[PDB]
Order: structure tokens, then C-alpha cells, then sequence
């Protein structure tokens, strides 16, 4: 079935690119890949039309170093159900292996067999398979800071074959990860219902964030209070159940879900979906349309006013089903009638902290079912944000919400739901008139981006640039410096 061009020529793997520097030590696994069609884009296209597969492959490795470096790498094949975590460089020579110097101008070849105890593999129902492992065999001396770039190419062996025809692109587990082609003038903020202004790198005191809107993994798993509508970010609806007099007016509100269903407090969610996930005074518009008809040509009556929702206080308890608003010196809200809130911005920058999570069940309770905190782990990297600027009702300031993902990428990751081949995907930011990349970043499975920078500053880009998915990499991959 396979075209004889495919069987004769090597094509770059989707898990292909890696690095080796003299900051690496012999004993660290630089490359750990698994057998299967995902190592070849033509086979990855043909795999979406069949049910199963069997067969081994052939791997070519290119190294790019000069005549001023020294050292040896080793590439070996490791069978299924063998532990890989405590391999030493002495043990890896007891496998089918190849040892190469870094000064060479010629690529390296290794066959990767398909050792199995059955007739074929299924695309669903995964099972362990053969792997290829690379570690540094002798220490790397770049005498006369020099990072060496490396690529992996594959092609099928003469015994590789596909088994049963299924309808194309229906069966999952064969879908490739794609990233949508949208510019920053077309993306939207995911933690507040405005549009994205620029890209920005994190401050020196921000090393770990935990937000609850705009959290979604690359596999398409919504987390926290993340929903899909832009009109539902920082918005809620329900009925007024209470009234209070103060300097102001208070209007306690029992909230429901945004589809109209009542909110069950025992669900595995921190709060109803789409409530604000930061501390501050959210400014917006509250509105009522009545449920009974006063005469009025057989129509209901309507109210709409300005309101403030403070989320740092003891009465912002959306997990318990309550929220309290405020109208400055206005009393026109009927009790026992439905309300809807539409967010506009903030009132002032008082008690405004964007990286502090509210107490969703109030005081005397702990937040449960929270999305996990994210952070960079590689030495010398920081978080990358998408920054918008918000309106204020009064006072002085220039407030800003940062987000981890654009809302359109959340939507695309939900609709596609492709499997993740590794822990980190390498992306680049392409200038489409020339083809030159501007910077490169890491995109993690949990849904956040890190760059290699020393400053907290806005990122100056052209107007038509976009991100492009290039490869799946591992944790040892060393990004080029952004500045
Ligand atoms: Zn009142």
C-alpha cells in the first residue's frame, strides 16, 4: 500500500529536533522516542484511514558541530517492558546501538525493529512498544558555550503495513496537533471579555501563577471555571433574594448556571463557570426583565443600572450560591425578579491583585477542585503573557489583565482534542513576508508559554505575525535567547 517514494527517502520526524551542549552530562537521556506511525507525516496521514498497524522503522540522525568540539554520543534500541530510568552509559552498549563522534559530517543510521507478541497494534487500546534512547557517551568539550543542533528523520522498513480500512478522520488517537493561524489583531483575552493588545514577559517577582479562567490543556480538557463563550467571562445571572440599606444598597443575588439550570454546590468545580477569578471591584451593568406582565401592551417591565461586584470581601461566595452587588445611591431593583450582569471594567485600582485567587466559598472554607499552579522549571526562563488594558470608572491608573492563552486557542484545543506526543511543543513566531522567525517559545501540556528572557518588557512584533508548531521536544531542550 505504501508509496515506493516513502519507503526510499527520509523525512523529518514531528518529534525530530533536539540539542546537545556541554552543560549536559553523560547519563542524561537526551532523546526518548517510541515506535509508531507518528514518526513520519506521510504515515501519520495514512494512519487516519486505517484501524491498525505493524512494523519497524529506520532512523537517521544529523548532528551539526564544528571541528572544535569533542565527544561521543550513543543511540540504542530498548525493548518493551524494560526499565529505562537507571540506565548508565555502560549498560546502553549492551543493546543494539551505534556510537558516533560529534565532529562528523555524515549522518547516523539505526534500525528500530517491531518486537511484539501479537499480530498487529490497534490505534485505540495503546500498548507498550519499542523505543529509541540517546544519551551522551563521553563528556562534550567545546574548547575553542557552543550548542549543537540535531535532527531526527525516519522512514518505514519493508515490513511495515496497515490492517483495516475505517472511515477517514473519525477514529481518534490519530489526529495531529495543529495551531490556528490567527494574528494578535484577531485574538481575544480569556480572563476578561476584551481583546488582546500585546505580548509581554513576566516580572521578576512573578514566578508562579494560578488562574482559574482560560485554563485548558493541549489535549482539550477545560479546567477551573473555564467555559467556552466570550460573553460568559466574568458574567453571571440569577435572582435577587435580598435587599439591604447601608451608605449604599446591596441586593444579594442567588446565582444559577449560565444555561439557566440551578447550581448544585456539590459538583467538582471551584465555583460556577465563568465567575471572576481575581480580587478587585468589577464594574458593570445589572439588568432586570420581569416575569409577570403589568399592563403595558401585554409586555414586561425593564430596568438596567450600573453596579459594582467586589470579589475580595466576605460576601463574594459564589460556591455557596450567593453574590452581592452595589448601586451607588440608586434603589430601582425589584426583589424576586431575575437579573443578569454584564462586565465592563473596574472602578478603581483599590484592592486589585490579578494573581490572587478569591475565596470562592467565603471565609472559613478552602478552595477545592482548583486548576494546578504553573511555573517555569528550566534555569533562566520566564512566563509569557497576552496583555490587555481595562477601562476604569474613576480615579487614576492603567490596569491590565494578563492571560496564558487566547480564547480562540482554548476553543481550537477543545474542538480538535488531539493527543499530546510529549510534554513540551516548540513553537516559533514567524514574520510571513520574509519567513524569518523572530523568537521561539515552549508550549506546555498544561497550557502556558515560557520564553528565555532577562527583561520584563513588551514584545515588539509586526502586525501580521503568527505562531507555528514545529516539533515536540523534551525538558532538556535549550531555547535560543530571546534578546
Ligand atoms: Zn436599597
Amino acid at each position: 500500500i505504501i508509496d515506493p517514494w516513502i519507503r526510499a527517502n527520509f523525512v523529518q520526524a514531528p518529534n525530530g529536533e533536539f540539542t546537545v551542549s556541554p552543560r549536559n552530562a553523560p547519563g542524561e537521556v537526551l532523546l526518548n522516542l517510541e515506535l509508531g506511525p507518528e514518526l513520519n507525516p506521510y504515515l501519520a496521514h495514512l494512519a487516519r484511514m486505517y484501524n491498525g498497524y505493524a512494523g519497524g522503522m529506520e532512523v537517521q540522525v544529523m548532528l551539526a558541530g564544528n571541528a572544535f568540539t569533542a565527544g561521543k554520543l550513543v543511540f540504542a534500541a530498548v525493548p518493551p517492558h524494560f526499565p529505562v530510568e537507571n540506565l548508565s552509559p555502560q549498560q546502553i552498549t549492551m543493546f543494539p546501538h551505534v556510537i558516533i563522534d560529534v565532529r562528523t559530517l555524515e549522518p547516523v543510521l539505526l534500525p528500530l525493529p517491531d518486537v511484539r507478541n501479537n499480530f498487529f497494534h490497534y490505534n485505540q487500546k495503546d500498548d507498550p512498544k519499542m523505543r529509541i534512547v540517546a544519551m551522551l557517551y563521553t563528556p562534550l568539550r567545546s574548547n575553542g558555550v557552543f550548542t549543537v543542533s540535531c535532527r531526527v528523520l525516519t522512514r518505514p522498513s519493508p515490513d511495515f503495513d496497515f490492517t483495516y480500512l475505517v472511515p477517514p478522520t473519525v477514529e481518534s488517537k490519530t489526529k495531529p496537533f495543529t495551531l490556528p493561524i490567527l494574528t494578535l489583531g484577531e485574538l481575544s483575552n480569556s480572563r476578561f471579555p476584551v481583546s488582546i493588545d500585546q505580548m509581554y514577559t513576566s516580572p521578576n517577582e512573578v514566578i508562579s501563577v494560578q488562574c482559574q479562567n482560560g485554563r485548558c490543556t493541549l489535549d482539550g480538557e477545560l479546567q477551573g471555571t473555564t467555559q467556552l463563550q466570550v460573553s460568559g467571562i466574568c458574567a453571571f445571572k440569577g435572582e435577587v433574594t435580598a435587599h439591604l440599606q447601608d451608605n449604599d444598597h446591596l441586593y444579594n443575588i442567588t446565582i444559577t448556571n449560565l444555561n439557566g439550570s440551578p447550581f448544585d454546590p456539590s459538583e467538582d468545580i471551584p465555583a460556577p463557570l465563568g465567575v471572576p477569578d481575581f480580587q478587585g471591584r468589577v464594574f458593570g451593568v445589572i439588568t432586570q426583565r420581569d416575569k409577570q406582565n403589568a399592563a403595558g401592551q401585554s409586555q414586561p417591565a425593564n430596568r438596567g443600572h450600573d453596579a459594582v461586584v467586589p470579589t475580595y470581601t466576605a460576601q463574594y461566595t459564589p460556591k455557596l450560591g450567593q453574590v452581592q452587588i452595589g448601586t451607588w445611591q440608586t434603589d430601582d431593583l425589584k426583589v424576586n425578579q431575575p437579573v443578569k450582569f454584564t462586565p465592563v471594567g473596574l472602578n478603581d485600582t483599590e484592592h486589585f491583585n490579578q494573581w490572587v485567587v478569591p475565596r470562592y466559598a467565603g471565609a472559613l472554607n478552602l478552595n477545592t477542585n482548583l486548576a494546578p499552579s504553573v511555573a517555569p522549571v528550566f534555569p533562566g526562563e520566564r512566563l509569557l503573557f497576552f496583555r490587555s488594558y481595562l477601562p476604569l470608572k474613576g480615579g487614576y491608573g492603567n490596569p491590565a489583565i494578563d492571560c496564558l492563552l487566547p480564547q480562540e486557542w482554548v476553543q481550537h484545543f477543545y474542538q480538535e482534542a488531539a493527543p499530546s506526543m510529549s510534554e513540551v511543543a516548540l513553537v516559533r513566531y514567524i514574520n510571513p513576508d520574509t519567513g524569518r522567525a523572530l523568537f521561539e517559545a515552549k508550549l506546555h501540556r498544561a497550557g502556558f508559554m515560557t520564553v528565555s528572557s532577562n527583561t520584563s518588557a513588551p514584545v515588539v512584533v509586526p502586525a501580521n505575525g503568527y505562531f507555528r508548531f514545529d516539533s515536540w521536544v523534551n525538558q532538556f531542550y535549550s531555547l535560543a535567547p530571546m534578546g
